[PDB]
Order: C-alpha cells, then sequence, then structure tokens
C-alpha cells in the first residue's frame, strides 16, 4: 500500500513495497522493513534510498519483483548483467531459457583461453622426421631401403635422445611424454611403432593460436559429435536400405548393378549424403535415380544442421583469442 | 488540449488526452475519461496518474497512440514486450511485419519443446535385429541362408513377443505400434515385409534430445521443403531441356553423347546442381561445358537460398532446448 | 551562452541554443529565434518547449547537432526511427554510412511485396504438356513418332485455343502472352519452336508465394550476379593457364595427359572451383595435384564470398512475405 | 563520502566523489577537487554540473568509475560511442575483449575503402591479347602457328606500345609497369615470357567496386589463410597416413589398391576433404571405407571453420562500399 523510491544513481524508480517483498532473500527486500533507515543511504527528506549503480538495467531487476520472471537486456553485454546481478542479490540462475544461451556464452567463452633459438632447432628435425617417415614408403627409394635415408633419420633421432636428456633431468616433478615420444624408445630396438613419428607436431601445435582455439573448440562442443554422427548413421542405414531395394525393383539375383548388399550400400550412402560423389558406384534404374537424388538432398540437410552449432563456437573463442592478443 | 501525467514506474510520461483517444478500447484510453480519477492511483498534487510497471518499453506502447503504428524493441525480449502488451491492453496482432518475424520466432519456438534397466535389455535386441537384417542379404551368408542367423533372429523375436506381452496386458486405454511392431506379427507367419524391422529405431529415438528437436524441425518448417522441391523441380527440368538441345546443336540421331533423351538429363541435372558430380553423364561439347558451367551455379544459389531457413529453426530450437537440459 | 530546455515528452533535454543553430534549415533550430515563444507549446514557468514525441530517439537526432554526425539507434527499428527524423525536419541521407545499411534495408523490402475452378483446368492441361514435350524425345515412342503423343497434345492445344478465345475477347487494354503462348501460334502449323511449351509453368509460378520472393530477390541483387560471374571468370583464366603451364613441366607435345589446351582447361577449373569434380579431367602430375589442390580452395572461397550476400536478401524477402501472410 | 550531480544533458547523474576519483588522469576525476567550480558550468543554485552530452552512454562511461571495467553498449554503433570516450577523456584501450571486436570491427573497416573514351580503346587491345594467348595453344591453329594470329597479336602490341609511350612521356615522378607491361618488351624481341600477357587485367580490375572489395578482403585477413592452410596441412598427413595403413591391412606388396605410398594419398585427402571428389583414387577395403567416411566429414569441418571469418569480411566491406557508393 505504501510507495518507497529507489534511487539508483540519479534516476529514481517508484514501487510498492509489497512488490519489493515478493522475494524476501535478496537485498532489495532488506528494503522494505521498517529497519532500512537505520543501514543504507535513506535521505530523511526525499525518503529515497540512494543506491550508485548502472540505472539502466536496475529497471530490469527491478522487473523481477514486479512481475515475476527475469530476463537479460540486449543493450548491456553479459558480464555487465553479471556483476549487477551479483550485487543486486539476485541469482545468475533464474534467468529464464530463451534470454539464457546470449547471456552465458562471455562466461563460457573465457574457458582458460633466450631458449627460444632451439625450439627450431627441435622444429627443424621434427619435420625432417616427418619427411622421412612419409619418403620410407615410397617405392623410389626401395629398390631394401637406401642407406641414406636410414641415416637421417639416426641423425634425427640422436637428436631427439639429447633432448629427451634433458626432460627428466631438469623437470621438478616426478600426456606428450608416454605416447609421444615414443619412436625414441623405438629407433634404439610399424603401425603402431610408427604412426606415433607423426604425433611430435602436436608438441608444436600448442604455440600457434589458431590450434589453441581450434583445440578448445573440439572438446567445448563434443555434443554436437555424437549429433553428428548419429544423424549420418540414421541416414546411411535408411537410405542403404532404400536404394538395396529400389535397385531391386528394376529388374536371379542381383548381377546388373553395383548394390547387392545392404552393408555395401553404406559407403555409397555416405559418400553421397556428403555430396562426395566418387562415381564407383551409383544408381543405375529409375527408382534408384529417384533415392539418390533423395539422398544427396537429406544429406546435405543433416549435415549442415548442427555444423553450424559447432562453428559458431569457433567463432567466438577465435575472436576471443584474436581480440586479447590485440589488447595489452 | 489537455496534458496528463502517465507516471510508469518514476519516469513520468506526459501526453494530450487527445493523444490517449485514439484507441478507445485499450486501458489507457480509460485515463483521459474525466472519471479516471475514481479508478487509478492518481495522486491529487502532481496530478501524475501511477502505473509501476517497466519504463523502458511503455515509452514504446505510449509510441501507438502518438504515431499510429506499433513496433517492437530491440533491448527487450519477446516475452518481456509481451507480458506488457497483454497488460496496457494492446494486441498482440497489430504489431508491424517488420518488427513481428523478431517479435514471434520465443513464442512459436516453445512448441511444447528401476525400469530403466530393461530399456537396454531392448535396445540390445533392436541393435542385434538390425544387424541380422543387414547381414541377411549379404552374399557371404547364402550359399540358402545359414542356419546361425535365422536362430538369432528367432531369440530376436521370442524376445519382442515377451515384450509385447506387456504393453497389451497392463496399459490403461484400448502410431508406434501398428505399423512399427509389424515384424512380431511377420517372423510367427519382403520389401514391406522386412523394410519395417529397422523402424524399431525411431521408437527409442525420441529419448535423445537433438532428435527430439530434430523432428519438432522437421514439421515446423514444413512449407522450405516444398519450397526447396519446387526449386529443384525448376531447375532440373530447365536444365535438362537446355543441355539436351546444347548437346544437340554441336554435332542421324545422339549417338555421340550421354543426353539422349530430356527425360534422363534429369538424373544429370540433379547430380550436377547438388554439386554431386558422379561422372557417368558429362558434356562432351562447348555448348554443353557452358550450360553444365550455368547448372552448377544455379543449382548452389536454388539450394543454399531456402536452406539456411530451414537451418536456422534447428538452430533456434536445439539452443533452447540445451538452455532447458541445463537449467533446473 | 543561454539554454533551453526542449521536452520531448516528460524527459527534458536541455541545451544551448549555439547548439541547436548548427542546422538552420531544421524545425529545433526555429526554437532558437527569439520568436519561438510564439510558435510552440512554451510552458511560461518552467521555460520548457513541450515536443510530445518519443523520448528515446530524439536524444540521437539532438546528437547531430552537438557533435555533427547523424547515426541511427540500434534499439528502435528502420521505421521508427525514419518516422521520427521526418518530424524533426532531419533528412534521411545525412546517415553516416555505417549506420545506413542496417537502417534502409525495411525500405528497401517493401518493393511493392468462382472462376478458381478452371485455374486447375489449365494447370492440368499445362503439366500433361510439359509430359508429352519431355516424352516426344524419348527413344521409346520413336520406332516415327507414335500417334497417341500428337493426339493428346493436340487435345493439349485444342484447349489452349480455347482458353486464348477469351484474353484477346474480354480484355480491356490493347509479357506473359507474345513469347510465351506461342505453342498455341506453333501447333496450327524445333528449339525455339518448342523451348517455349515449357515456358507456361512461369505463368502461374506468379501465384506461389516462394517463387514470387524468388523472382524479387533475382533483381533485387542484380550486382551480387555479375560479381561472383566476374570472380569465377578470374579464377577461371588464372587457373587454367596454372595448370597448363604445370603440367607442362612435368615431362614433343603434350600427349601425357588431359589439358592439352589452355581452352579445355576452364571446363576443369570450372567443375573443380564449384567443388563438382566430374572426373573426365585431373591433374596427373605432382606440380598439376598441388595447383589443382589450390584451385578447389579458391573456388570455395571465391563462390562462398558474394553467395551470403545473395542469400540475405532471400531471407529478408521471404520472412516479410511469410509475416504478411500470417497477419490480416 | 560526499555526493555530485552530472548533469549530462537533462538527465542528471549522481555519484560520490569517492567513485569519480577512481581514474585520476581522466576529465570527470578533476570535478571531484574543491576547484572545479571554477573550471565547468557549475549552477550554483542545485549544484550539479552541466555537461550537454548525450546521456544515454554516459551512463556506460560513468560505469567505469563504479565497477572498474569499461564495457560497450549495444544501442549506439562503434563512432559514437568512440566520440563519447575521446571526449570524457576515457581510453579507447581499456575496453573489455568481449565488448571489443563488436567494437572496433567500423574503425577497421574504413581501410582507406574526356580521356574515359581511350580506357576502352585499351580494355579491347587487352581481352583481344588475352584472346589470341589462349588459341595460341590450341591445336587447331598449330598445323608451325598460323600467321594471322600473330599478324592480331603484333597489332595489339603495337597498340600497347602507342599506349607505353605516354606513361614515361607525361608521368612527373621518376607495381603495375615492371612485372605488368613485359610482354611490350617481349614481343619485340615461354613460361614466364607470356603467363604475364594475362596479368594486364589486374590493371582495369581496380576501377570495378568488386574486386576493390575484394582485394582489401584478401589483405585485411591474412591470418585466416595461414590458419586455413595449416588445417588442412595437419588433416592431409594425418588421413594420409590413416589411409595407407587402413587399406594395407585389408590384404607381397600393395598391388590391389591404389594408396601405394603415403605422399600419393595427400591427392586423395585433399580430394576428398574438399568434398570433390574426382574418382581417380577411392578406398577399396572397409577399413578403407571407414577412414574415407572419416575424412570427408573431418574435412568439411576444417574447412568450414575458418572460411566463415574470411567471409564475415567482405561481407562487411563490400556492405560499406556499396552504402558509400548509394550516397552523396
Ligand atoms: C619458437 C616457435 C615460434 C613460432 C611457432 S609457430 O606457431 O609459428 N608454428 C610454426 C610451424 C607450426 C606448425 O604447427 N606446423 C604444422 C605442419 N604443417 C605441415 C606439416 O606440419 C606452428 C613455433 C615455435
Ligand atoms: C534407457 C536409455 C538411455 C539412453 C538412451 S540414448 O538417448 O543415449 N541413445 C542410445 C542410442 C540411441 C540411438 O538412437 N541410436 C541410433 C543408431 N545409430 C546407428 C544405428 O542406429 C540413443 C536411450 C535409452
Ligand atoms: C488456383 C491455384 C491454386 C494454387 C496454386 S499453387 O501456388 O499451390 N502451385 C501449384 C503448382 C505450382 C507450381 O509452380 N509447379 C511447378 C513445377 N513443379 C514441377 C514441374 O513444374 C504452384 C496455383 C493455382
Ligand atoms: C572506363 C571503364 C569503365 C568501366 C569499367 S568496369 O569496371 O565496368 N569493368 C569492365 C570489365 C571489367 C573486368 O575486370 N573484366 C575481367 C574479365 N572477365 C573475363 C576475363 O576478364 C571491369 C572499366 C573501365
Ligand atoms: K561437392
Ligand atoms: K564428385
Ligand atoms: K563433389
Ligand atoms: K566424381
Amino acid at each position: 500500500s505504501e510507495r518507497i523510491v529507489i534511487n539508483v544513481g540519479g534516476t529514481r524508480h517508484q514501487t510498492y513495497r509489497s512488490t519489493l517483498r515478493t522475494l524476501p532473500g535478496t537485498r532489495l527486500a532488506w528494503l522494505a522493513e521498517p529497519d532500512a533507515h537505520s543501514h543504507f543511504d535513506y535521505d530523511p527528506r526525499a525518503d529515497e534510498f540512494f543506491f550508485d549503480r548502472h540505472p539502466g538495467v536496475f529497471a530490469h531487476i527491478l522487473n523481477y519483483y514486479r512481475t515475476g520472471k527475469l530476463h537479460c537486456p540486449a543493450d548491456v553485454c553479459g558480464p555487465l548483467y553479471e556483476e549487477e546481478l551479483a550485487f543486486w542479490g539476485i541469482d545468475e540462475t533464474d534467468v529464464e531459457p530463451c534470454c539464457w544461451m546470449t547471456y552465458r556464452q562471455h562466461r563460457d567463452a573465457e574457458e582458460a583461453l633466450y631458449a627460444r633459438y632451439v625450439a627450431f632447432a627441435s622444429l627443424f628435425f621434427i619435420l625432417v622426421s616427418i619427411t622421412t617417415f612419409c619418403l620410407e614408403t615410397h617405392e623410389r627409394f626401395n629398390p631394401e631401403t637406401e642407406a641414406f635415408l636410414t641415416y637421417i633419420e639416426g641423425v634425427c633421432v640422436v637428436w631427439f635422445t639429447f633432448e629427451f636428456l634433458m626432460r627428466v633431468i631438469f623437470c621438478p616433478n616426478k600426456i606428450i611424454d608416454f605416447v609421444a615420444i615414443l619412436p625414441f624408445y623405438l629407433e634404439v630396438g610399424l603401425r603402431v611403432v610408427r604412426f606415433v613419428r607423426i604425433l611430435r607436431i602436436f608438441k608444436l601445435t600448442r604455440h600457434f593460436v589458431g590450434l589453441r582455439v581450434l583445440g578448445h573448440t573440439l572438446r567445448a562442443s563434443t555434443n554436437e559429435f555424437l549429433l553428428l554422427i548419429i544423424f549420418l548413421a540414421l541416414g546411411v542405414l535408411i537410405f542403404a536400405t532404400m536404394i538395396y531395394y529400389a535397385e531391386r525393383i528394376g529388374a536371379s539375383a542381383s548381377e546388373h548393378t553395383h548394390f547387392k548388399n545392404i552393408p555395401i550400400g553404406f559407403w555409397w550412402a555416405v559418400v553421397t549424403m556428403t555430396t562426395l560423389g566418387y562415381g564407383d558406384m551409383y544408381p543405375q534404374t529409375w527408382s534408384g535415380m529417384l533415392v539418390g537424388a533423395l539422398c544427396a538432398l537429406a544429406g546435405v540437410l543433416t549435415i549442415a544442421m548442427p555444423v553450424p552449432v559447432i562453428v559458431n563456437n569457433f567463432g567466438m573463442y577465435y575472436s576471443l583469442a584474436m581480440a586479447k592478443q590485440k589488447l595489452p
């Protein structure tokens, strides 16, 4: 029945105390008791409680005692509204689900997001080791492998051993060591042997900002990969079956076509849904053609639906990383 | 000729009553009659009508008695403005068509959007039945089908019958039962027979949130599929005709090329507009090459025009579903 | 040196008259002369000029006499700010070029954007005529064309003549008639003859809202087509030359490869830049492979750069058309 | 302990001087000393300091002495807030990294972004020279090159020499001259010889606005090219190795498949990651098929992650160029 005047920095808001006592735990509710005159800045000639805060968002906080819900403005960023919430006693978890995903979310994007002359003296050997690995397989140095290649990689491993004689000698305590510095253990005496020779680049690929952002993205968006894989698996199964039966109705067995099984149809339905189209297997009857024309479009759609959700994350994280790089 | 002072929560707005009587059905219009002093909170010393509401949107409501049109702000969400509209007596259908699609919509996105150990004991059998179906066709277990596969699927159907001896016994009343629990009716005694064996996954594909959002999208956007199909059909017809005639002018019949008919040109014009390109049929004359270079681009455009409209829906619905999942 | 108080609807703005006389043609400038007391609503006890307008944008208008430039807010739509501009005497062409493309935009998107039982009795004949045209070419009804097909199309043309005996008889005056109702002139006595038989669908393709929006888009964005064609032509020329010379350095003539000319390289460079890839012509030397790996990416980029500009137009126009369809 | 009233144009903001002395270098801090009454517009009856500026952003400036951080509003553009910052003494480099990339951003998009009858008399010769170059290679005018083609290009070079007899004669001082007007030096007496004949179009391709915007984009976004190249190189290396070993486990050498080396796998892994798919090399074992189905998706993702960042730049720059073209 009575009115009180919350003067939030020059621009006074009036309300009924019956409105302020809707949520009795927060700070504003304390104003309503007949004791607040002994706690806050009560000017005893205009009866207004001074509160020296941003007056352009407090009219959205107070629009949580008036109606009953709490929304976020669109004229302030996340952290500004969050600081104001934290002040006034409101909880940052009553935000309605419409104004929540565009308010969390810079808070979910923070995400913790002269020996510099031998770093190149290690990168050079990393790259030459990658090259020697990629050339050991070529059937030009295998008339039986030529000796100069194993000599080169011997120099590489005798330098990597030298570098591994400091990361255990001068380190204080006791990921990129056990299953990533394995080729050093290997050369001294092939799939799992030398796949790891190429993994050493993931050691230095943390000093580049773009790959740090990519790594943070590939783990802050780990649901939109299950989603994409499940979409693609459903599509592959459905369209493999459809194309098998379609090609079958088009005239003692299936010897006039490529899709002889439902399994082998998975290869086709995945080189078609992705709009790849090698050309090893394609439809050859009008029913097969209709099913393929359906498959291409369904694939475009079920791939383009979650990939934008994946991509906005990288956009935001990379924008933040560059903004942090371009500021002192 | 007279002025009145609508004090909407501390920040008074003045107007002429001649402005407030533009729409005589709403609440504000009642203020103008020489009786409102007996209805509302009329402070009889400053002559201001108190109205204890958000003062940052009421200056957009009142900007519907001043000009004549009603627009929505961009510093508040949908539901906030909608609640304020509902209060003041304004109708939410006078919104101009520019400020309408970005005001409807969180209202069109709500869209209604220990026996948990046998659910896995049903999913296991669903998956093994899918696998046995996909392996019955392979020409490795058909020297004539091997007996262990029909034995396996017999175990599967004798478990699904057991599970179907409760969904009719203990159910109160009397979609996923008639045309989805058909293989149980089948095995006891092939296209329409066993296509349905794979449909059982659509029973469990409602417990995943991503597929619920996909299902809601595929039906809240059922116009943008007719649109895409019509675009693609027009493109296919036009470019099939163009490529037939083009390949024809390039020198007694058409025995030097692939496009011998206007029908068979549909397959090409749809594996090209989608940027698929198998390679079974391609142009082989300079006029055919120009028409194909036109077809690829027209296809990219007439596919990328409505697909973003389809994709924004999934983006919004999935954002809402995740926000609702991440909040108590 | 003196201050005056523009009371724009309850929320008074103070300024110096020396500020208001920056642009002497507009309305506000009239307030500054020592005569405005005889023109406007001058309350001669608080010395404030009443102006009964939106007080949330006038603080952006007045921020054109203070600094010297004119910007648009982001908390109001286009037409709202435009109406306020039109009132205050400001011109809508002084808007700075940053706040202009997001202010023009609904103004550039307006863009002018029981005989209903014989419309189907014409669409049926249109479709059957399209089908008879597409089947006249097939080498199944050409053992020499079978008589039933020309009989069918004779029925079609004898109905279209009947319908053309009203659009000249009962029309008041004197596009879709001369070069679109040509087959009627044709059958009574082949490229340009019967391409037009398929054009009749563009007569009815104006009653669908999606194709109306597509037609408005394809002409409100006629610069972003010259742009795309020029990008693609530059790319095609550059990469055709590059791939010719590359494939040439890889070891008396060029008889070991596909790219024997710079012209024929255009076909490849356009089925590759569009990520189509038929497979009729591909690189076969390491230099050719590097150039092709460059071509694919340059094509993706120079196609994806203007296509989003093309697509936003359709997005906006279609949103507007649907908003206008969903409102009385 | 004391309060002061910054009247920023009609809408007074109150604060404690203890708040205004948080940053003692800026202008507002001067208000707090017991001398400001002799410097600013101090009305000595309401004790308010007049400051005649936009009152809708100063409540965000002052929200930098209250909390400690500085954010940008979303209801004003970049340059407006920047002008207000510049006024008040605040530095435009304390902006928090969330509100920075959407505040820089028009400032990072400005970026410096009757002889007109012989310009066509040069473009004609440029185009005919391009055509003669592209036709010198064709094996239709090489029965040995026909004389009319070298005659034509002789006319072209004797006109380009004439035009090069003015750009050195009447030019005041002493890029598009040394390595771009080289064919004139060439014809008077082939890879590096005549690649440059096509470079002359880059001389005139600065008079088109679309290509000016493209050129500004291709250099304001030179990090997102290193990023894309590094993503693609990592992908190519990883998936080349994976597909080699996969195809190897699928059953004395590798004579049953295409991927015989890790190098040649780069061609495949780059015509697949880009969703090109020629069809010259594809997987032929189930493990190869799984790895290829992984490669297509990883390629789609690692290409679509930085390309939107590249594309937004062209969008913004082109919008600005068109807005500047459409305004006096
Ligand atoms: C000391 C130092 C300074 C700068 C950088 S660095 O950040 O500038 N930098 C250089 C190369 C890479 C890289 O990760 N290359 C991967 C690759 N491409 C093809 C095969 O492997 C990153 C690293 C170390
Ligand atoms: C009781 C329970 C708990 C969780 C889930 S669940 O939601 O986590 N869940 C699991 C599998 C699927 C699925 O739909 N798989 C489809 C498919 N992929 C390849 C062929 O078929 C969904 C379901 C039930
Ligand atoms: C009287 C009336 C009512 C509705 C419509 S209508 O708007 O609903 N409508 C129907 C078909 C089309 C169309 O344009 N079809 C093109 C096509 N597809 C394949 C070949 O040609 C549009 C038209 C007329
Ligand atoms: C005097 C004047 C006026 C207008 C223009 S102009 O700006 O309108 N203009 C015209 C052609 C181009 C162009 O760059 N063409 C490239 C190309 N396409 C295929 C091969 O090469 C640009 C230029 C000069
Ligand atoms: K493709
Ligand atoms: K392809
Ligand atoms: K392709
Ligand atoms: K292909």
